[PDB]
């Protein structure tokens, strides 16, 4: 949490989370939760003007 | 509420709602709301003749 930036103010490594794994042992429920989660993957990475 | 127009009568800024922000996590849940509430927008811009 101190190191996250290369200068404090640039952007943010991200994390994100697709589900518990136990609830989401099912594989069309798992690929619609990566799907989904793609989206603001996309979008995590926009906000740092990438 | 008392400045919300320059003259009485020519139209609101209008506020709208999509959701609570907790039931509404989902990016899938989220996104339907959004849409929704975009084509009141539209309705809401309309009733002003801009």
């Amino acid at each position: 949490d101190s190191v996250n930036e290369n200068i404090a103010g640039l952007g943010k490594p991200s994390l994100l989370e697709v589900g518990l794994k136990a609830d989401l042992t099912d594989p069309v429920k798992l690929g619609q939760a990566v799907i989904a989660q793609l989206t603001i993957a996309r979008a995590a990475l926009t906000k740092n003007y990438v």
